[PDB]
This record gives C-alpha cells, sequence and structure tokens, in this order.
C-alpha cells in the first residue's frame, strides 16, 4: 500500500517526494516491483511530473531510498519551458521501478550507449497524475529518442483505471483513440530542450512507435540490465545509491535506512518564477 | 489602482470576483473605461479567464456591479473542456468593458445578431493572468467568430508591458513573432463546445484575421452600443444590470452601490472534478 512523504515546499530546492509502504519508506527506484502482475505484464510506474507541469522532477540516483527531487543545473532548479502549442509536459512522466539503460552498452538498434537511468514511460490517460504516484499501467508501445548522444527509450502506456484501458491494446489504438498524440510526442522530444539552447533531439526508425511486443523485449532488457547493476555486477554503476529496505540477496538492505528518513513536512508550493509562463514558437 | 475583492473559493459557485478602484467596488462592465490612453487606443482589457485554465469565469451582466461569476450549465458549475492539443483556454481571455455586442439588430459583417456581452478579448502575451485583472493592452487585429450563431468578434491583443510589445504593431506581427497562434485560435473556437455536446462554430471571412484598422472600427461600434445601453436608450437591455458608479450622466447613477456589497472573503481554491482533466480528440 504505497503512500508518499513530502518535505519542503514544491518548487524549492528542498522538496523531496519518498514512497512509502504501509507507513514507511521504501526505495522508488529498487523496492517497487517491475511487474504488479507478471503473467498479464502488468507493470507498476512510479510517477514523476504530472501532465501539463513543467519543473522536472525525477527519482534521484544519488541519494538514500532515492526520492523524487527536482532536477537542478549549475545550482540552479530546472524547468522544462513551455513549446507552441504544448503545455509544459503534455503526458504524466515516469519511469518503472527496477530497470536500467546501462551506460557501457552500444545498443544495437539505436547505436548509442544508455541514459544510465530507470526506462522512462510516458503515461497517456485521461486523469493528471501526481509526484511520486505508484499507478498500474499495461505497456502499449515504444520510441527510441536518441537524447543528443543516447539511447532514450520512452514507453507508451496507460493506466488500467482509464475508462479507454480495455480499449487500447497495442500501438496501433493510440493512433485511433489519441490521433496525433503519437506526432505530438515526436515533435515534444524532438524540440523541448531547444529552449534552453540544447540542440533537436533525433528518434531512431524515423521516429516510428514500436509495437507492444517491441516495447516488452525493450522492458526486459533493461530491467535485466537493472540486475546486473544491482548485484554488484557492472564494469561502471558507479554514483547510484542501492540501499534498498525490503530485498536482501544484494549487500545493501538497511531498514535503518527506511528509519532515518525525516518525518513528512511539506509546505504549501512556493512560487514559480512568472518566466515559466512563456509559450516558445520554436 | 484596480484590484479585486473575492468573496469565497474559487471553483466553488459562491465564487465571485469584483474589481475594486480605491479599495471600493465598481462596475466591472460599465465603470472601467474602455480607454487607458484614447489617443494611443491603449484600452483597458478586464481579464475573466487566465491561460491554461478552464473555469468559465464571466462578468456577470445581471448582478449589481456585474462581479465576474462562473458560469453554470443548468445548475452546476462549467469548465471548457481539454481539446487536444490545447490545454484550457489558449489565451488570457477577458473583454472590454462598456462594450456591448449589440442583440438587436442584425451585424452587417456576419448577418447575425450580438452575442450580448462586452467584446471579447483574447491577449497573447507570455505573462499569465488573473482573474478580475485589469490589464492595458494595444489592438492588433479581429476575428469574425459565429459562436452559436451569434456575433462574437474576438479582438487579438497585447499586454502593453510584455517585452514583445514594441515589435506588435499590427496583424501581420502576431504571425511573425507567434507562428501557429492564429491558425491555433481558429481552430480553438471552431471546437471548443463540440465536448458540450454543440455543433461546431463558424467564422466570417474563412477565418482571416482582420488587422488594427479594421479591429478599432469594431471596438468602436460596440463602444457606441454600450453608450446606448448606459444611458436606457437601448430597445431592449435584456435584464442587464446598469448600476454604476461612476457616471453620473445615466439614470442608473449610484455611488453607495458600492457600499452595499459584502467585504472581501476569500478561501482556499476548492478541487475541480478529475473529470475536468480530460484530453478530448476530436
Ligand atoms: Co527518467
Ligand atoms: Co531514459
Ligand atoms: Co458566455
Ligand atoms: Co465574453
Ligand atoms: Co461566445
Ligand atoms: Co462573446
Amino acid at each position: 500500500t504505497y503512500t508518499t512523504r513530502q518535505i519542503g515546499a514544491k518548487n524549492t530546492l528542498e522538496y523531496k517526494v519518498y514512497i512509502e509502504k504501509d507507513g514507511k519508506p521504501v526505495s522508488a527506484f529498487h523496492d517497487i516491483p517491475l511487474y504488479a502482475d507478471k503473467e498479464n505484464n502488468i507493470f507498476n510506474m512510479v510517477v514523476e511530473i504530472p501532465r501539463w507541469t513543467n519543473a522536472k522532477l525525477e527519482i534521484t540516483k544519488e541519494e538514500t531510498l532515492n526520492p523524487i527531487i527536482q532536477d537542478t543545473k549549475k545550482g540552479k532548479l530546472r524547468f522544462v519551458r513551455n513549446c507552441f502549442p504544448h503545455h509544459g509536459y503534455i503526458h504524466n512522466y515516469g519511469a518503472f521501478p527496477q530497470t536500467w539503460e546501462d551506460p557501457n552498452v552500444s545498443h544495437p538498434e539505436t547505436k548509442a550507449v544508455g541514459d544510465n537511468d530507470p526506462i522512462d514511460v510516458l503515461e497517456i490517460g485521461e486523469t493528471i497524475a501526481y509526484t511520486g504516484q505508484v499507478k498500474q499501467v499495461k505497456a502499449l508501445g515504444i520510441m527510441a529518442l536518441l537524447d543528443e548522444g543516447e539511447t532514450d527509450w520512452k514507453v507508451i502506456a496507460i493506466d488500467i483505471n482509464d475508462p479507454l484501458a480495455p480499449k487500447l491494446n497495442d500501438i496501433e489504438d493510440v493512433e485511433k483513440y489519441f490521433p496525433g498524440l503519437l506526432r505530438a510526442t515526436n515533435e515534444w522530444f524532438r524540440i523541448y530542450k531547444i529552449p534552453d539552447g540544447k540542440p533537436e533531439n533525433q528518434f531512431a526508425f524515423s521516429g516510428e512507435a514500436k509495437n507492444k511486443k517491441y516495447a516488452l523485449d525493450i522492458i526486459k532488457e533493461t530491467h535485466d540490465s537493472w540486475k546486473q547493476l544491482i548485484a554488484g555486477k557492472s564494469s561502471d554503476s558507479k554514483g547510484i545509491d542501492l540501499t534498498n529496505v525490503t530485498l536482501p540477496d544484494t549487500p545493501t538492505y538497511s531498514k535503518a535506512a527506511s528509519d532515518a528518513i525525516p518525518p513528512a513536512s511539506p509546505k504549501a508550493d512556493a512560487p514559480i518564477d512568472k518566466s515559466i509562463d512563456k509559450w516558445f514558437f520554436i
């Protein structure tokens, strides 16, 4: 039974959100299982960023129990800018716990090393999610973004509770029920860092979304990368905190870690600089 | 200086926002001057609905001093739905005070009666506005929307404080600095009530955005209609409350109507039903 523990105010450097199980903090990266229902391929997705928000929140690989925090660049909080016709992120954006994009392996499909993080998930249902939420999704397909230098797969998924879930089984169903969303996804991921002064990104396979089956393989390749990583195996797993309070056959189990987390101390959201309102025409 | 007086929680039926001058309420329809700078055609815009919001907040024509109150449909709060690729309204949305789309005559450009409300304004600058804000804008152009069969011109304007204001002088400058915005504006107003079960609206002139000179002429016409209305000379003023505290030559002048308003009693924004999150693919 998953809930969240918030420390500080949203949109500040001190903001942190931990995932709790029956009231105690666990690691959002290694303690919540990849599958909610392995037999039916129902996954747990940890949500980082709600649709139509800008603050770039991310599970932190460098802190104990991997809380969700706001990304920073040279000390400054990171916000994605609004890129016309889009507002903020256009999906509920998160990742699957227990996955890793191996930074040491050149991918056959894409020709680039993995990005070193859990695999990214775009959840396309109607309801806006919340940071730190653990929701159950079905995988519909996958796109191969090359985020300047590296392979950064995006899984396309839908909350099993969405009113449309029963009718959405593979990537063609996204075209039918959410026409234009795959094109918008392609566009968004190509240009989202342009306002920040980075180049446009590119996609492998000329931007096509691969189907559910290709998606499930890739998902599996990343969770097996995750396996090597957590078991001490890895030419370079450096900088990642592996404490877990649920999973013993690894060196790094510590139930004391769950209790070393500060109690919740949620403050009202902090204001966001008015410049984040701006709509960029690029 | 104009400020606002809020009564209740936003997103509730009791919510009301009156505009005040010197800490005292005035009519948001009749008592804010159309022009902030007549010689330079600088106008006062009354903002009702901030960009990327959904609550259909409007100046209330039939209530004394015309506070902004959320519209209702069959008794329930009205929210415009999200129409993909858009999120709520895609402009800061409001009206010019002291204007009226006369509903008693057929307008020659559109061959349709007016919609009975102040002329509406789309403010395109980067800063998201707030409800009850009076800002000063320059008119750039105007589009001839026939909204559910009624003349419902949409003026295109920009806050004079926007960083780009000095570069925006006429309608072609909007395509230069905001490429795609006018086309998206035509699509938005065509489709936005389809999720409500209404037909697609249409535009006169094939949706063309006429220029500043054309816009000033239509704004003049709607100011001339309001002067007739406020003098008590319209053939049918539709039950509009004509109470005002600043126009002594009108029959409905009353400086004491200001004092009859309850004091401010703001509450925290109330939650919005999660159904309003939904993205509709038309
Ligand atoms: Co990620
Ligand atoms: Co990634
Ligand atoms: Co209306
Ligand atoms: Co209006
Ligand atoms: Co209308
Ligand atoms: Co109107």
